């Protein structure tokens, strides 16, 4: 296609063909008849009105079924010239099925990205597409969102152009459920900035390879997504004043550290454990005293060890190379396989009660002997200190007799803690390689928090993930719907505050505040006699009937026992409260940690060096640190939509996507663009950029007030004076009018350039 020639082989997946762009205007269409009507098994269906029956209406659906629906509920189709429109704000009719059927029609030819005014909607295709080839990065460079079709490269590029123009730090905030596409879209953003910087060192590649290193240790197969990324990641890319790639920093906010020892059915451990095994690689499995079968490792065997989607034998080589490119030295790279090897043995250690003494001692020794060799420990001191911890009580240490159940837990607590400290060290190792010391002024922070989750055993590790979602949407709701309406009244626009009905602070108050759920877990760590049944009672007495979002559990038949239900923004989640009081503090055996501090292995001695602050406190403070930082940046949202739970491509379930569109607030997010004034410019820059349009309206060199100058200027530009407004400090524009000025600006400049050529011929 001629216009699409710059996008190459990706062009059929970025615009409809030059045939269809014309042929769609030929479609049969009666505006009086083409409507959407509601239906139960599929949220809306296209229909033709058959008759009017006063305040009722009768219609024939697209599937030929007759329907009768009330006239306030039947709702017009968008007319066919708007089919597959690239920026849905410009629809003639905007409503629930309009955004639904437009997204289905773009997805119905695998055009996946779509704009929604100030943000984007990304449906997930479970099929790889050529739309990410590296020549398309060059085709996207420097274009406006009004020119090029919607794509993740366009949003990064628009964010980059805004950075250079307004001199303010950008953030790209990618949001959606588990399985929606947040990780790959983060990778594509990082891919764009890498390839741009590589056309114009090795930093450009290191920031690509910094992902698959972490994806080995931080991602694990769960039923919602085979590559579900169990940690929230915020990548700050740093750029110099010239705009070149300078450096990058990774932050990683929480890890599901209990997955190392506990897995549900249909789930894996972290990928590093299974790709060590599956490649059969003798350079590891002779250094680590492993045997090639996962099923005898008690930490790893439960759940599912293998999946059709992932070829671990190649993924191991990819991540072993990824540590090479990041510069991990060979002894250091081998060393972290040793701990990831030791953790497999560490769960196989058997312990037995002495028959009258009610104290546990090691049933065997060989699996402890393997672990102590890898961790660089004395096996005799390891098993002694594990079964006989010395706890300091002032002047004396008392020795506690561990029963067989609690010594098993103590191994689990140690295994978790080694893994989480090794992972968090690796991020600190990556950041130290990436700090290139190139000159710097601005940053672009790309965020993919762990997506909203509903498993069937919603333990504490899903409250922290679902609370993070509820804050980040409340960041979106604050930015798009409240701050966008505080600015209007502050600048004195003739505006009336609109109640969009999208606000969540009533539910965050149930979690974050000092008598919310995550505050009771901080009080009950102070009491030695607290227990989870007493904790659960303290919740109900404080919150049942004293908040709307806190409800009694709805135990369905089959589903495990659950102890309450929360009304989170995207669904009713039935948490299980067993064991949260240890999970919120998780204390280590102080003596065995003293052995890790005396390990010969330089890594493990570093991991526990300089080992009061709960898991929730450190989380909540870090999360409020994150969203303090984001408020000092201009956010670009990209919404991600999971179209199908079956993971089959192209088929879309209408109720499931409609639930996501509503709770992401996508419909309100477009309405504020059509109602409000999304583009706004300071009068100083308005004089500076746009006086070219009509220089005679305000002659520089003759003084005029910059406000009064703009007021004269726009009146002379033969444009509709209802589309713009004058505030105290800024001019404000309706949705399309900024584009109209840009088009008029380039047209006049081009004419001037032709006059420059013509005068040159004239003087010669
Ligand atoms: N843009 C895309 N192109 C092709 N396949 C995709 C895309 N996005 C998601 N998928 C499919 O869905 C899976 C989940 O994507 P993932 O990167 O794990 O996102 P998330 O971390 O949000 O679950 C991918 O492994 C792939 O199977
Ligand atoms: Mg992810």
């Amino acid at each position: 296609d001629s216009e699409m020639a710059v996008f190459g082989a990706a062009a059929p997946y970025l615009r409809k063909s030059e045939k269809e762009r014309l042929e769609a205007q030929t479609r049969p269409f009666d505006l009086k008849k083409d409507v959407f009507v509601p239906d139960d098994k599929q949220e809306f269906v296209k229909a033709k009105i058959v008759s009017r029956e006063g305040g009722k209406v009768t219609a024939e659906t697209e599937y030929g079924k007759t329907v009768t629906v009330k006239e306030d509920q039947v709702m017009q189709q968008n007319p066919p010239k708007f089919d597959k429109i690239e920026d849905m704000a410009m629809l003639t009719f905007l409503h629930e099925p309009a955004v639904l059927y437009n997204l289905k029609d773009r997805y119905g030819s695998w055009m996946i990205y779509t704009y929604s005014g100030l943000f984007c909607v990304t449906v997930n295709p479970y099929k790889w597409l050529p739309v990410y080839t590296p020549e398309v990065v060059a085709a996207y460079r420097g274009k406006k969102r009004s020119e090029a079709p919607p794509h993740i490269f366009s949003i990064s590029d628009n964010a980059y152009q805004y950075m250079l123009t307004d001199r303010e730090n950008q953030s790209i905030l990618i949001t959606g459920e588990s399985g929606a596409g947040k990780t790959v879209n983060t990778k594509r953003v990082i891919q764009y900035f890498a390839v741009i910087a590589a056309i114009g060192g090795t930093l450009e590649d290191q920031i690509i390879q910094a992902n698959p290193a972490l994806e080995a240790f931080g991602n694990a197969k769960t039923v919602r997504n085979d590559n579900s990324s169990r940690f929230g990641k915020f990548i700050r890319i740093h750029f110099g004043a010239t705009g070149k790639l300078a450096s990058a920093d990774i932050e990683t906010y929480l890890l599901e550290k209990s997955r190392v020892i506990f897995q549900l059915k249909a789930e894996r451990d972290y990928h590093i454990f299974y790709q060590i095994l599956s490649n059969k690689k003798p350079e590891l499995l002779d250094m680590l005293l492993i045997t090639n079968n996962p099923y005898d490792y008690a930490f790893i065997s439960q759940g599912e060890t293998t999946v059709a989607s992932i070829d671990d034998a190649e993924e191991l080589m990819a991540t072993d190379n990824a540590f090479d490119v990041l510069g991990f030295t060979s002894e250091e790279k081998n060393s972290m396989y040793k701990l990831t090897g030791a953790i497999m043995h560490f769960g196989n250690m058997k312990f037995k009660l002495k028959q009258r003494e009610e104290q546990a001692e090691p049933d065997g020794t060989e699996e402890a002997d393997k672990s102590a060799y890898l961790m660089g420990l004395n096996s005799a001191d390891l098993l002694k200190g594990l079964c006989h911890p010395r706890v300091k009580v002032g002047n004396e240490y008392v020795t506690k007799g561990q029963n067989v159940q609690q010594v098993i837990y103590a191994t689990g607590a140690l295994a978790k803690a080694v893994y989480e400290r090794m992972f968090n060290w690796m991020v600190t190792r990556i950041n130290a390689t990436l700090e290139t010391k190139q000159p710097r002024q601005y940053f672009i922070g790309v965020l993919d928090i762990a997506g909203f989750e509903i498993f069937d055993f919603n333990s504490f590790e899903q409250l922290c993930i679902n609370f993070t979602n509820e804050k980040l949407q409340q960041f979106f709701n604050h930015h798009m719907f409240v701050l966008e309406q505080e600015e209007y009244k502050k600048e004195g626009i003739e505006w009336t505050f609109i109640d969009f009905g999208m606000d969540l602070q009533a539910c965050i108050d149930l979690i974050e505040k000092p008598m919310g759920i995550m505050s009771i877990l901080e009080e009950e760590c102070m009491f030695p006699k607290a227990t989870d049944m007493t904790f659960k009672a303290k919740l109900f007495d404080n919150h049942l009937g004293k908040s709307a979002n806190f409800q009694k559990p709805r135990n369905i038949k089959g589903k495990p026992e659950a102890h309450f239900s929360l009304i989170h923004y995207a669904g009713i989640v039935d948490y299980n409260i067993i064991g949260w009081l240890q999970k919120n503090k998780d204390p280590l055996n102080e003596t065995v940690v003293g052995l890790y501090q005396k390990s010969s292995l330089k890594l493990l001695s570093t991991l526990f060096a300089n080992y009061f602050q709960t898991v929730s406190a450190l989380h909540r403070e870090n999360l409020n640190k994150l969203m303090t930082n984001l408020r000092s940046t201009h956010p670009h949202f990209v919404r991600c939509i999971i179209p199908n739970e079956t993971k089959s491509p192209g088929v879309m379930d209408n109720p499931l996507v409609m639930h996501q569109l509503r709770c992401n607030g996508v419909l309100e997010g477009i309405r504020i663009c059509r109602k409000g004034f999304p583009n706004r410019i300071l009068y100083g820059d308005f004089r500076q950029r746009y006086r070219i349009l009509n220089p005679a309206a305000i002659p520089e060199g003759q003084f005029i007030d910059s406000r009064k100058g703009a007021e004269k200027l726009l009146s002379s530009l033969d444009i509709d004076h209802n589309q713009y407004k004058f505030g105290h400090t800024k001019v404000f524009f309706k949705a399309g009018l900024l584009g109209l000025l840009e088009e008029m600006r380039d047209e006049r400049l081009s004419r001037i350039i032709t006059r420059i050529q013509a005068q040159s011929r004239g003087v010669l």
